[PDB]
């Protein structure tokens, strides 16, 4: 049984991607952008009413297997789109004028593993030459100062950068999709947990994006909007100085392709539950996070 207020296993999420598409054909289509190491289809939902030459926002969840609130959020975003389209002026305007690509779970193999074997798994489940240690950090696997800081060369480490940038099937598939849709994708949003932050480039070096001032102000206003609901306190800024320097992240990579609005969201909490955020917090976390995402979306829409 699928529920938006619980964590759902991969079989349930996959079935939900079919059913939500099936039930909302005027707003949702579903493709597979490739397959995982283990051969699972990486589903992608395109959310929006058809129209000509529509710009797009790309959002993924579930890079990191254990960050279950991420996967729940992408699902929540789709829930909102389908529930409030027609009733709420903003979301209606967004879906009429933009398309949202929502990739509910990037690292499916890892996610399955968190359900069957090890709740605290992070990485992919691919093999590494010369060791039995499994997996690559997908957010250290992009071609963005690849493997240079805040990433490990050791395949047994949690931030393992992999054998080469885009060595993972999942990261290759994501990058290929973005590269193939670059002239329409105006913003890239990647959802993680935890520590309550809105981060923007760069993380791979202590350097700042050309539109730093604009990103800073947007991130600040998004954090302010998020707090209006439950008072939840986020920090924000360039990744390297706001969370830690880390190379090979998808947001930095996306920004270096020319996607000017590129953010990583690190959802609740600040460590009390960490990755094991209880189900009772799914609704409040997603709701407040909707406010930030809708704020960013509205900004993007108003500054094309
Ligand atoms: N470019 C980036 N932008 C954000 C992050 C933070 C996440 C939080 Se889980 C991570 O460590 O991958 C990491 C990188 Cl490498
Ligand atoms: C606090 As963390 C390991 O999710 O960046
Ligand atoms: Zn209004
Ligand atoms: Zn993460
Ligand atoms: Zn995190
Ligand atoms: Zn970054
Ligand atoms: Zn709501
Ligand atoms: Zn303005």
């Amino acid at each position: 049984g699928h529920s938006y207020e619980k964590y759902n296993n991969w079989e349930t999420i996959e079935a939900w991607t079919k059913q939500v598409t099936s039930e909302n054909p005027d707003l949702i289509s579903r493709t597979a952008i490739g397959t995982t190491f283990l051969g699972n289809n990486i589903y992608l939902l395109k959310v929006g009413k058809p129209g000509p030459n529509k710009p797009a926002i790309f959002m993924d969840c579930g890079f990191h297997a254990r960050e279950w609130i991420s996967h729940a959020f992408c699902q929540w975003f789709v829930r909102e789109a389908v529930l409030t389209y027609g009733y709420e002026s903003h979301m209606t305007e967004f879906l009429n004028k933009l398309d949202f690509y929502v990739l509910p779970v990037l690292n499916i193999d890892g996610y399955i593993y968190t359900w069957t074997k090890n709740r605290m798994w992070r990485k992919t489940r691919s093999t590494n030459a010369g060791t039995t240690c499994i997996g690559t950090d997908p957010n250290r696997n992009f071609d963005a100062g690849w493997c240079t800081t805040g990433a490990s060369t050791d395949p047994c480490d949690e931030t393992y950068c992999g054998s080469a940038a885009e060595s993972e099937k999942e990261t290759k598939a994501l990058a290929d999709f973005i590269r193939n849709n670059l002239s329409s994708i105006k913003a890239y949003l990647t959802i993680h947990s935890y520590s309550q932050m809105i981060l923007y480039p760069y993380s791979y070096d202590y350097k700042l994006p050309e539109n730093n001032a604009e990103l800073n102000n947007l991130a600040k206003a998004a954090v302010k909007e998020l707090a209006t609901l439950y008072g939840t306190k986020y920090t924000y800024g360039p990744g390297a100085t706001t969370i830690y320097p880390a190379a090979g992240g998808s947001d930095d990579w996306a920004y270096d392709q020319g996607i000017k609005y590129s953010f990583t969201f690190e959802l609740r909490d600040k460590g009390r539950y960490g990755f094991i955020l209880p189900e009772s917090q799914i609704q409040a976390t997603c709701e407040e996070t909707m406010l930030a995402i809708k704020y960013v979306t509205n900004y993007v829409l108003g500054h094309l």
